[PDB]
Parts: structure tokens; sequence; C-alpha cells
């Protein structure tokens, strides 16, 4: 066990420790159960935050016991990063002595807000904070350690259908993990592989919970994933194909656009490369193309993190900041995005019940009059009109039978990414939910 968590010094109120362990070391196998044990013996009420629901259930079948309680009494409470944020949004007011966050390097807005609130409470000597990442925020090294040898070579990677020139992709007995910047490009890569006689399973933010099990049972030749596999995913592959690209939303002229690709950060590229090299006695491959880019300040994920964090803090209490090496990404002074309590209830309803983004939920709950108003979805500018991939305008009918055209006043392209996101937003705009 690492010396930072030997003894009892890591549980002292105000202590902040970072556990850099390359994958395959025993973070969830030997370290985390030992950290839980020391806190149960001392009656220290603890909080354990898991990144994904898949990570939560894997820790559930191993740590469920007498004094452990899994969410969405006991001493240890375990929940997701978003669960801690959403429950804290309801004035729902519990405290803890020690906090442990697994995979605390996620740039998801809820993960950034959870880091900020726990870091701020630890600065007030109200709790202790432990962070567990192979790529801690601030460190920039694209080739970290691993249990097995990893051969990194740069070669051109196709972003779509290829005729010839890439025979190294098919001529390889073994299982490969291919990272793509978006779902749309992942479907095109699956077309070229399946046409050439290869088994493919696609993993994205909307298919990860249902088909993560099929990777173990079906043993596919390729796994086309969209960065959802960076956060605690055991794909059991020996080769990683990574173009180091990523499609992330930005704010441009009061609108969230999803156009173009950006270079991934060093932590993301190292996290993709960490999918292999987890067992010695063999050599895995990591195929990349291009360099990295650690300047992701232009992404809207940093603004939405402060929107959540400013509405997370307790009333008549100290404001909260981001985590240490991350406060350079703060858009405004701490506490700027604070909303009134009545406006906050509408903000919480849009996130949990309507599946809005933190960006869109903030602008709606802070500028509309009634909570049952739907006019803002068809009263916006003509420029904000929404269309499908066939060119047809999105049309829905209000309860009075009037066919409307979707022109939101606050346009967020993430809400119109696919029919799965369109029909849920159309169902809201039409008044069905």
């Amino acid at each position: 066990l690492p010396q930072s968590v030997v003894g009892t010094g890591w549980t002292a109120k105000g202590q902040i420790t970072v556990l850099d362990m390359h994958p395959g070391s025993g973070k969830t196998h030997r370290v985390l159960p030992e950290l839980i044990r020391q806190c149960v013996e001392r009656r220290l009420r603890t909080l354990v935050l898991a990144p994904t629901r898949v990570v939560l259930r894997e820790m559930e079948r191993a740590l469920s016991g007498k004094n452990v309680r899994f969410h969405s009494g006991a001493i240890v409470d375990v929940m997701c990063h978003a669960t801690y944020v959403n429950r804290r949004l309801l004035p729902g007011r519990q405290n803890w002595e020690v906090a442990i966050m697994d995979e605390a390097h996620w740039t998801d807005p809820h993960s950034i807000a959870a880091r900020g609130h726990l870091y701020s409470l630890a600065k007030e000597n109200r709790c202790a904070f432990v962070l567990m990442t192979a790529t801690p925020p601030g460190k920039s090294e694209p080739f970290p350690e691993s249990n097995g040898a990893i051969a990194s070579e740069e070669r051109q990677i196709p972003d779509g259908e290829w005729r010839d020139g890439f025979d190294w992709i098919t001529e390889y007995e073994g299982r490969t993990a291919w990272f793509v910047p978006s779902i749309a490009r992942g479907g095109a890569i699956a077309r070229a592989l399946r046409q050439r006689g290869k088994s493919v399973i696609c993993l994205n933010s909307k298919t990860f919970d249902k088909e993560y099990s099929r990777v173990k049972d079906e043993k596919p030749d390729f796994v086309v994933t969209t960065d959802i596999s960076e956060m605690g995913a055991n794909l059991d592959v020996t080769r990683v194909i990574d173009g180091r690209t990523n499609i992330k939303p930005e704010e441009v002229d009061g609108r969230i656009e999803l156009t173009g690709t950006r270079r991934v950060t060093t932590a993301s590229a190292a996290q993709r490369r960490g999918r292999v090299g987890r067992q010695g006695g063999r050599t895995d491959e990591y195929i990349y193309s291009g360099q990295c880019d650690d300047d992701d300040s232009g992404l809207v994920q940093w603004k939405e993190a402060q929107i959540l964090l400013d509405n997370i803090t307790t009333a008549r209490g100290p404001v909260a900041t981001f985590y240490g090496p991350e406060q350079e990404r703060m858009t405004e002074t701490a506490g700027h995005y604070r909303l009134p309590e009545e406006k906050r209830k509408h903000f919480r309803h849009l996130l949990a019940q309507c599946d809005f983004t933190p960006w869109l939920a903030w602008h709606v709950a802070a500028n509309v009059a009634s909570v049952t108003d739907r006019s803002w979805t068809w009263e916006g500018p003509e420029e904000n009109a929404v269309d499908e991939n066939n060119g047809e305008l999105v049309t829905f009918r209000s309860p009075n039978g009037a066919e409307r055209t979707l022109r939101p006043v606050w346009r967020d392209a993430r809400m119109f990414r696919e029919g799965r996101d369109i029909r849920e937003f159309v169902s809201y705009a039409s008044g069905r939910r």
C-alpha cells in the first residue's frame, strides 16, 4: 500500500491526498477496500463517489455489507458523481468526515463540480479528500506507466471508409479498441470493419450501460468507443487505435455548437492508452496520429461546472471554488451563477426530470416567467431553427393542434444531437413532459 494512505494521517480533517496508480495495480481491488476498513473501525462517516453507474455496481457486488449504503443509518455512503451533485441541489443536506472520489480526472461538468465542492470543504477543515487517478489534473505525460510493455507507434488512421493502404488494421490476430471523436464517425468505422468481416461493438454515452457486458461475453474483434471508455472500462484488448480527436461543445454567440473536432488533452490520450498494458509477459500496441492539446478552456464544460457548483453550496455559507490545478478554468468569480431558491427548483426539475444540459437549464429557469411555459422553444430567431439530417425542419404540434417550428431562444446543439435527444426535447416542447 502507498505510504500516503498508511497510518491515519490521510483521514485528518483538511488533508488532501492524490493516489497515482497505473491501471492494474489494485485501486478497486486492494486499496479501496483497505481505505473503507480503516474508516469503519474509527466510525468516520465517509463518502465514496463513482464516475459511472457501471463502476458503482462493480464496487457494489464487492463492498455491499453491514455499514455500507449505495444510493440511486450506515457509516459509508457510496454514490455517483452526478448523484452527489443532484442531491445537494435540493436544500438534502448531509455531511461527511472523509471523501473518496474514484477516477477524479473526468472533465464532465458534474465531476468538476464534485471536485470543487469537496476541495472547498476540505479547505474549511470540515472533511478530508482523497483523489484516485492515473492522470491527476495538472500533470501532462502522454505515456504513463503500466504493468505490461506498450509499443507506441505513429501511423495514419482513417477517419472513415478506406479502400486500400491500411492492411495493418485487418491483418492482426487480436482484439483492438478504436477510439473515435463522436458517435457519427464511430458508425462509419463499424461499416468498414463489418464489411471486411470483423466483429464490432460500439460503446458511447448512450449504449454503455446496456452493452458493456457484451464485450466480455461476445469477445469482439473491435470495440469502437467514444471516450466513454476512458473512465474505468476494462475492454480486455491488446491494441489501441487512437486518432487523438474529440468533439466537444463550445459557446459561440449565445449558442452551444457541436461543429468540428479538437485535439484531446494529454490526460485523455494517456487514459485511452491505459486500456492496454495491464498484464506483464506480453507487449501491447498503441497506435496514434498527431499530438495533444492541453488547452481545453474554450469548452463549455467549465462554465456548466460552475453553474452547478454555485447552486450546490449551502445558504449563508462560504462560496466554493474549483479544484486547485483547475481554478484557471473558472469563467467568473465564485458564486456568480447563484440562482434564487424558487428559480433553483425549476433548474433542478429541468436537469433531473427533463434531461437538460446545465447550460440550457440555467438560461431557462432564470429568464422564463412560468414553469409551464413552452413558447421559448418556438419564439427564438430564425437562425436558431433546428433541422434533421434530411433537411426537413423539426415540426411539432402544441396541445391546441397548432404545428410549430423548433426555434429555441437558447440553442444547445447537444439537445438536438439525435432523435433520441430530439424526441425527448420535442416531447417537452409539445407539453407532453
